[PDB]
């Protein structure tokens, strides 16, 4: 896999607006790992379907707080670098 594993176990604070946002899709949490904020993550995207329909790996969010939290109005989910910079741009560390 791309990022090992073990950074999935990493348990971090989302700041007010992804925190926000976790919790419209049903988190129920303060402190959070970031395998949870992942499964979190993708019920926002599946919900609002931001991915493009035929090319699934495609997100759209020049238009959704998503990418205001993000900082970009569109990405692919496979690469996973930039979406590990994305969601820490919105964490602290616990
Ligand atoms: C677009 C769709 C169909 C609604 N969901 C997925 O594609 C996807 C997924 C999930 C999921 O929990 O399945 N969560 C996601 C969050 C984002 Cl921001 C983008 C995709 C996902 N599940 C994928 O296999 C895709 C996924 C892609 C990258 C990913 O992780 C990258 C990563 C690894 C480790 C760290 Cl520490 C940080 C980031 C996790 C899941």
């Amino acid at each position: 896999m791309q990022i090992p594993a073990s950074e999935q176990e990493t348990l971090v604070r989302p700041k007010p607006l992804l925190l926000k946002l976790l919790k419209s899709v049903g988190a129920q949490k303060d402190t959070y790992t970031m395998k949870e904020v992942l499964f979190y993550l993708g019920q926002y995207i599946m919900t609002k379907r931001l991915y493009d329909e035929k090319q699934q790996h495609i997100v759209y969010c020049s238009n959704d707080l998503l990418g205001d939290l993000f900082g970009v109005p569109s990405f692919s989910v496979k690469e996973h670098r930039k979406i590990y910079t994305m969601i820490y741009r919105n964490l602290v560390v616990v």
